[PDB]
């Protein structure tokens, strides 16, 4: 999954040339505690947090936003298309609250959040199992739907002893999310070791005809 | 999972009677952009962000914090022996920047944020590719643990061409993480169809 699924793009876009008033303005009309500082080629220059801005006097509140933010040398960003991963392992390794977003021109497009993760993790809980059988299906090679619930049905009576029909056990994927298969199998882990073993019993039973 | 393995015991805790003033010290020591407001008895009085103290003048950091601080109503609450995902879908739901953890006589213990949720999800990708191999061979059956190997290495030197020994390949996937192995595979596709790969060369030999 790419950064620009996850990305917030209703963020506060600060300019360079701005003063501490206007990006408090626009940090409040946004209701974002973070925003980059971008040129007006929108590339970034700067990143600031509400953090940083409190307890400034109001005689202060006319120098410029340069005086208050992150030089860009400091920022943590990622680009448009990286993998959605990486800006996990970076805000647990670096723990800042937003990450600016680029695209491969060198311009800020959106931001992340540890709430936009967040949200993408609410999304893929409720994901019938049916999709993720699906995705599995599109990779295995040259086998049928009807084979791997075939499959599926043998693995899940060597797992549980469960005698189970492949129609059975196609509703059943059709009413289970993502998140509950999970919970019954263990953990993601044993989730997706399960998988590897239904294709590989799929493509073993496919070789023992032909 | 609750929201006991959660929440953080360590946040910024304001009582009704201090200053905005010690509450922007508080919220910048404690590198935390929102914060309970309580009582003597540590119950729920209020709640305040940054952004009801950004632009304020300098005469209002005299001011009792309750001048600038949110109505009880606004908050969502948790309990400790709540669910995880009941925590997660208020988070989605009600878009709200951090949940105080309450007894269940109203007294708040702890504190949840987004990046709590995402750092125990980050615990996936440590996970080292051999437990991965681990459960695999746990699933496979007939085969053993050193045919596993072998028939790796056997995979490794046709995708790559490299000349590797199963025990050299024990100690490269002993010392590369999940995340680093889905990095250097192109995917999660792609180090799936490698493992199933790898158990179809370990059961043909």
């Amino acid at each position: 999954m790419k950064v620009r699924d996850l990305m917030d793009k209703n963020f506060a876009k600060i300019y360079v040339d701005e003063t501490v008033e206007d990006a408090i303005n626009l940090l409040k009309k946004k209701k974002r505690f973070s925003a980059p500082i971008v040129d007006k080629e929108d590339r970034l220059v700067g990143w600031v947090t509400t953090l940083e801005l409190l307890g400034i006097s109001e005689k202060d509140f006319k120098k410029p936003i340069t005086e208050f933010m992150r030089p860009v040398e400091e920022v943590i960003t990622v680009y448009e298309d990286d993998e959605a991963r990486n800006v996990v392992l970076k805000f647990v390794k670096y723990k800042v609250v937003s990450i600016p977003v680029l695209t491969r021109d060198g311009r800020v497009i959106g931001m992340v959040r540890n709430c936009d993760v967040v949200k993408t993790l609410a999304k893929l809980y409720e994901i019938p199992v049916y999709k993720i059988f699906k995705e599995l299906h599109n990779h295995i090679g040259d086998i049928s739907w009807e084979e791997l619930m075939e499959a599926a049905a043998v693995v899940t009576k060597r797992m549980t002893g469960e005698d189970i029909t492949p129609q059975e056990y196609e509703e059943r994927i059709k009413k289970t999310t993502f998140g509950k298969a999970i919970w019954a199998c263990g953990g993601l882990e044993k989730f997706f070791v399960g998988l590897i073993e239904i294709g590989m019993v799929a493509l073993a039973r496919k070789l023992a005809k032909r």
